């Protein structure tokens, strides 16, 4: 239900209930037939699917206890460390003990035992994770199968129908230019029906073509799609115009980290501020790494702020999804920001992102790159040489803990680098530099940023065309470009679209059923259109 955006001069279109009008359920037969009935996707990962399955569960006493447990576990994870024994024991009594009325029997008895014991010792935020998966293992059975036959899944099919409607020229309205670079420019845009504000990243087809950037543009879209993170820009819509390809991303107008680091006039800022940014970047990094995707482009300009002062990683073009167990090569990135193992063309994993985190913390505190000056005339090959053969030094601006984490992230050997061990990100989160940071609360948006930005305002002439247009394809014998345009423009992206519907409360308002125990007319089979 909560606001956020580039400022909104115009709200929901007042015909929006017509625009988003449910199809009659009889028009959903094709969806019903083709849809992959997959529990995690339909009942968890997809935000409206999860809401509707939860609505189904609350009609059944036997199912609802499982949902309540899952919610309690969510509460447990954000509980302060010193109260975890209390919260954990309450969940034990309430849920995992047979005498309780809200007892859930499908969590295995030896799982309960293991959990009891882990709780007896020092409790960790992840205490109930095994019980949680056990619960989902049960819900994806008969409960799922009953949900699929309910009116709440019928209603999911109706939402999916709306989700998949084409993007057209009437989908969006256009506001000012936000910025310029890369293949194109970025402007504010707004979905008319829902009123949600986004950033439209406009890549010029001519510039993609001359630079041979098709693969990079396609890679960007496809990684964006598959990562859903509070700390990485999300992709809501991907579509075509006559001259451009458009990515409708999370609007982050707070300015980028390059600006904020060098705006002070005394570059570098408070460690408390640096710490907060670093912690969120790390979460963003862990979310990418969960997809076994390495970002490989970490630099201050690719980190953007929102009007709230939270950050997101942007510009995923150089990111690569690595096959499980594989390693990749290739020397990509920005000068001064590339890790030794990238520079030496070795095979590498997630490791460069951690080196990149080191650069960012360093530059945030010192105000300068570790291996370069900002005003400096120096050749690329010299900056590279510094990165391989010299060690950075640390001024009085660094606390001991800051110097330590930077040195451990800026470890040149990737094997010994912080966060590159078996613990992965967890090793970095537990570092003394972060000792006061509860990352679970951070991931849940429960901690306030120490700094609120002036939202960026650029002056720019351009009214640039972001109106959707599907060009006629195949005009030339060579249709490679055209194939790439068709591949790219898949329209709305499921999860962000659904969250948009929820956040703007289009979901809450539109999602309604009959007066009491009845179907609404759009679900009434006896009266088709
Ligand atoms: N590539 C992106 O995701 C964005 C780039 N800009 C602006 O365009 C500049 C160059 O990309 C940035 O510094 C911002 O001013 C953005 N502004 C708002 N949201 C975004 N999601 C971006």
């Amino acid at each position: 239900a909560r606001e956020g955006g580039g400022g909104k001069r115009k709200g929901k279109s007042k015909k929006w209930k017509e625009i988003l009008k449910f199809p009659h359920i009889s028009q959903c037969e094709d969806l019903r037939r083709t849809i992959d009935r997959d529990y995690c996707s339909l009942c968890d990962k997809q935000p409206i699917g999860r809401l509707l399955f939860r609505q189904f569960c609350e009609t059944r006493p036997g199912l609802e206890c499982y949902i309540q447990f899952l919610d309690s576990v969510a509460e447990y994870e954000v509980t302060p460390d010193e109260k975890l024994g209390e919260k954990g024991k309450k969940i034990m009594t309430k849920y995992l003990t047979p005498k309780s009325p809200v007892f859930i029997a499908q969590v295995g008895q030896d799982l309960v035992s293991q959990t009891e014991e882990k709780l007896l010792q020092k409790p960790c935020k992840e205490l109930f994770s095994a019980c949680a998966q056990s619960v989902h293992e049960y819900l994806r059975g008969e409960p799922f199968h009953e949900y699929l036959d309910s009116m709440f899944f019928d209603r999911f099919l109706q939402w999916k129908w709306l989700e998949r409607q084409p993007v057209t020229k009437n989908t969006f309205r256009q506001y000012r230019v936000l910025g310029k670079g890369g293949f194109g420019e970025v402007c504010a845009c707004q979905v008319r029906a829902t009123g949600k504000m986004y950033a439209c990243k406009r890549l010029e087809k001519k510039r993609i073509k001359k630079r041979k950037g098709e693969s990079m543009a396609l890679n960007e879209k496809q990684i964006l799609e598959k990562v859903n993170s509070q700390f990485v820009v999300n992709l809501a819509y991907a579509y075509e115009t006559k001259d451009a390809l458009c990515l409708v991303l999370t609007i982050m107008n707070g300015g980028d980290l390059k600006f904020h680091i060098y705006n002070m006039g005394n570059p570098g800022f408070e460690e408390e501020r640096a710490l907060f940014y670093a912690a969120e970047i790390l979460c963003g990094l862990e979310d990418l790494h969960h997809e076994n995707t390495v970002y490989r482009d970490l630099k201050p300009e690719n980190i953007l702020l929102d009007d709230y002062g939270h950050i997101r990683i942007s510009d995923l073009g150089l990111a690569v999804k690595i096959p499980e167990g594989d390693l990749i090569r290739g020397r990509v990135g920005t000068v001064g920001y590339m890790a030794p193992e990238v520079l030496n063309n070795q095979r590498y994993g997630l490791s460069p992102d951690y080196w990149g985190l080191g650069c960012l913390i360093y530059e945030m505190i010192e105000g300068q790159s570790p291996f370069r000056g900002r005003k400096e005339k120096v050749k690329r090959e010299e900056v590279d040489r510094r990165v391989l053969e010299t060690e950075e030094v640390y001024s009085h601006k660094f606390s001991e803990e800051a110097k330590s984490i930077c040195k451990m992230l800026l470890t040149k050997d990737a094997k010994q680098r912080l966060g590159c061990q078996e613990e992965e990100a967890a090793e970095v989160k537990r570092h003394p530099f972060f000792r006061n940071m509860n990352f679970k609360r951070l991931e849940a948006g429960m901690l306030d940023p120490p700094f609120v930005p002036d939202p960026r305002a650029v002056y720019c002439k351009d009214v640039l065309d972001i109106e959707q247009f599907s060009t006629v394809k195949g005009v030339n014998l060579d249709h490679t470009d055209d194939d790439f345009y068709s591949k790219f423009s898949t329209g709305s992206v499921s999860i962000p679209w659904q969250n948009e519907m929820i956040e703007t409360e289009c979901f809450k308002e539109l999602n309604v059923f009959g007066p009491n125990g009845t179907l609404p007319p759009d679900l009434n089979r006896n009266h088709p259109p």
